[PDB]
Parts: C-alpha cells; structure tokens; sequence
C-alpha cells in the first residue's frame, strides 16, 4: 500500500509519544511522592505518600486521552492505508493526526489556557471521522 | 476474506459509538460545570467548577469499559476474519458483540435497572471468548 | 510470515489474560460489596454499598495497566511480524513482553512488594521498544 509507510510513521511516533507520557507519570510520583500503592509508598518514604497528587492526575488524564483517540487511529488508519486511497490526501489525514496529538499532550501537561487542548483534541479527531466513514463505505458496499 | 466486510463495518460502528461517548462526556461536563482541569473550569465560570459529577464519572465509565471490550474485538475480529471461518457463524460473532456493545452504552448512559448492563456486557463478551478460543488453536497449531 | 503464529499465541493469551482480571474485578466488587452505580448498589444490598474499595481500585489500575502496555503490543507485535525478523529473535520478543506481562498481574493483586511490580512492568517494555525503534526504520526508508 502506498500510504502504509506513512501511517506506520506516524502511529509508531505516537505510540513512542505515550511511553513518553508513561515515563513522565513515574517522574511525577517520585518527585511529587505521591504513590497509588501502598507497596510504593513504604518504599519511597512511608505510609502518608500514598496519596493522590493533580500533576499525577494531569498526566493519568493525558494517558487516558491518549488512549481513547491514539488506538482507533491505530486501527482506523491501519485499514484506510489498505483502501488505496490519494497518498498526498492520506499523508494530510495522518500528518494532521499526529500533529494535533503531539499538540495536545503539550497543551495537557504544560497546563496551557482553554481552549488551546479541546482545540487540538476535536482537530486531531476530524481525520478520524474522515477514515471511519471512508471505511463504512467501503465495507457496506462490499457486504 | 469473506467475513472481513462484516468484521470491517461492525468494528467501524463501534468506533463511531465511542466517538459519540466522547461527546456525550463533553456535553454533560459543559452543562454540569463539572471540569477535571484549573485552566477548563476558569474558562467556563469559575474555580468551583473545577469538580466531580456524578454523571460525568458515569460518561467515563462508560468509555473505559468500552476501550476494555470494543479494542479487543478489534483485534480479534480482525483476526478471525482471516481465518476462514463459516460467513453466517462470523456475522453472528460481529452481531452479537455490536447489539451488545450498543445495548450496554445505552443501559449505562441510560440508568437502566440492573442487572442489565452487566447481562450487556457478559453477552457481548462470550464472541470474543469464541474468537480468542479459535485463533488460540489456530496459532498454536501453526507454531 | 514466520513469526506471526508465534506473535497471535502470546497476544490473545494476554487478550485472555485481560479478561480474567475484568471477572476478578467483578469478583472482588460483590466479595467486597463496592459498586460504582447506585443501580448496582441498590441490586445488591442498598446504597450504602455504592463506595470505593482499595481491592477494587488495585483492580483497576492493574487493568489499566494492561491497555496502556498490552494494546500498544498488539499493534507492534502484528507490524513486527511482517517485517521478516530472526525467528528466535522475534520468539525472545514475544516471551518477555508474555511472562513481563503475566508477572505484572501477579505482582499487582498479589500486593508483592516493591519494586517487583515496577520492574516487570519495565522489562516487559523493553521487547516493545525494541520493536517501536525497528517499525520506525522500515517506515522511514519505505517514504
Ligand atoms: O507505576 C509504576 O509502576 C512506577 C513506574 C515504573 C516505570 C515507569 O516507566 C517504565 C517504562 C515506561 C515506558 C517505557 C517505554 C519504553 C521502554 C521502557 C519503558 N519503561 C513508570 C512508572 C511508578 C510508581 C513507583 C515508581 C514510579
Ligand atoms: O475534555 C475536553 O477537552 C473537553 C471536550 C472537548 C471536545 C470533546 O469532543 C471532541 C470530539 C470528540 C470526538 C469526535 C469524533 C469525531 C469528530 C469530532 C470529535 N470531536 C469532548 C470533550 C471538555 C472539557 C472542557 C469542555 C468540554
Ligand atoms: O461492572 C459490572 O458490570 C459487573 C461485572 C459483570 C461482569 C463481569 O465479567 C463479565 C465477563 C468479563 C470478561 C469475560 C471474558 C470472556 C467471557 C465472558 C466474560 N464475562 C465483570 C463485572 C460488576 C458490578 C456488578 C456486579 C459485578
Ligand atoms: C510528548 C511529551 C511532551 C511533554 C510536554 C511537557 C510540557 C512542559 O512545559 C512546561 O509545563 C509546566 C507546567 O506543567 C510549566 O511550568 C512550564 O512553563 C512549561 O515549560
Ligand atoms: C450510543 C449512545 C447511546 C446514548 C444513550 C443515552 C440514553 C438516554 O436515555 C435517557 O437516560 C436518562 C438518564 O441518564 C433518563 O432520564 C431518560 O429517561 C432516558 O431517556
Ligand atoms: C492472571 C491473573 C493472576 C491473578 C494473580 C492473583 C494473585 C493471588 O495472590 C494472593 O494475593 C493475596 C493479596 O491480594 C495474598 O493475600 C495471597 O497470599 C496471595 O496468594
């Protein structure tokens, strides 16, 4: 497929974007000594660090979007690549995923003012709801 | 594969059912003033708005259980389609799993009485378990 | 491909491994009487027992867990095999990230001290990097 090498680009990037985020969480914890577990916490200074902290909280949120937008891109993008669909058309699908992705991640955890998040969210959802119906067609006609 | 138009628009509307779930949370947190985030609940009336609401956490139950069921079957179902199963016990495994999914967000959403949702998403969940058994035998038998 | 029986064995026995946690979850709400719904709560016992539970918090984040770590997987391991890796390369790959997995399980409802869990959690991302890093060059040079 023509544009496969674009969206395997792209989706391992974003992949790498959340490992990123898994890392920063567990950078916070231990800076922030705020730990989920208590196990953790008696390893890392006692009891009254199993606690809840809002920068944990911002990164878990940040995760979470992640993964309710990142993963059907996974599958989305990986089916729309088989469509054959215009190669510069699917780079811009991808492209404007990716970007408002890495966007978003930085608007979340750099705890920029609204809407500058809920922009890049709704932006990078746009291309998604392009392939969905792409893929409904396709799929439909060929029952 | 001749069940993977099936799989393709079943798995596609699944995604598209997540994607409303998604809006459905901003609606309600909108209407609510229930906001996760200092930088949303300054834009939208003030620091008090930064809160917990009932239906907000309902909305996001909601969409976690859809990403613990919904990306499964998009593994599996992709999978099981190619490999060769009978076209009506196919559609009956995607059939299932969309009536179910769709029936749970509804029972959730909805505050239907339980055990409704719980039958949902146990009723929902048995293809999947199907499709799982299936390409278990056929890897391991392939190794 | 080679390596792909190999890769859809361990994948859907951690797809099952999943499942399992889901029904422990659901276990350990009645054991424990900890609904999240006030339907749930009022099905099975009255609304008192509509309340947070450590046990089934632990739940949770080992879920959660799962669908940050295992998801990612599905989508590399799959790529991953078409890439035409060493056989016995690819196998150490998919072992790892198997038992990293299934001990990450253990050493999160089994409460094991710290840093048990945090390491299998680690090593289990190693093999997934790995692959990441791999997909990004094929990717790269195919553009
Ligand atoms: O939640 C936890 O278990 C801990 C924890 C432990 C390890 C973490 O990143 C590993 C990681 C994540 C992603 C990777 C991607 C590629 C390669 C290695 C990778 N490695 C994060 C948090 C925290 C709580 C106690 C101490 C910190
Ligand atoms: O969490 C947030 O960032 C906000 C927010 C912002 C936007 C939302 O839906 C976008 C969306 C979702 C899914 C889509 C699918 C297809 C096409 C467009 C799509 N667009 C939801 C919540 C809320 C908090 C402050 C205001 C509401
Ligand atoms: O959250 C809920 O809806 C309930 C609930 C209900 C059902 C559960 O496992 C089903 C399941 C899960 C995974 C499966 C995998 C394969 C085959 C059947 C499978 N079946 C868990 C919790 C709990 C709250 C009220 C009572 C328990
Ligand atoms: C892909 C990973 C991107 C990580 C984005 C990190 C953004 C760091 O941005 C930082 O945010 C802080 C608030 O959290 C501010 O105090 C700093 O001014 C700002 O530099
Ligand atoms: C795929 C998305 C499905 C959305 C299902 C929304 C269900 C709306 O259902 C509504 O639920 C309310 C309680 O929340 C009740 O007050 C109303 O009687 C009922 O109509
Ligand atoms: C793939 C699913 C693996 C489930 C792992 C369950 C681990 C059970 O392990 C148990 O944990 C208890 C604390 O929770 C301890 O009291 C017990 O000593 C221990 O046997």
């Amino acid at each position: 497929s023509p544009a496969l090498p674009a969206f395997l680009l792209c989706s391992t990037l974003l992949v790498i974007k959340m490992y990123v985020v898994a890392i920063i969480t567990g950078q916070v914890r231990l800076r922030k000594k705020a730990f989920a577990n208590p196990e953790d916490a008696l390893r890392h200074g006692g009891p009254q660090y199993c606690r809840s902290d809002p920068d944990v909280e911002r990164c878990l949120r940040a995760h979470r979007n992640d993964m309710e937008t990142i993963y059907p891109f996974l599958f989305l993008g990986f089916v729309y690549s088989f469509l054959g669909p215009n190669p510069f058309v699917a780079w811009m699908h991808f492209l404007v995923f990716l970007v408002g992705r890495v966007a978003h991640t930085v608007a979340y955890l750099g705890k920029l003012r609204a809407p500058i998040r809920s922009v890049t969210y709704t932006l990078a959802q746009l291309p998604c709801a392009s392939m969905a119906l792409q893929i409904l067609w396709e799929a439909a006609r060929h029952l």
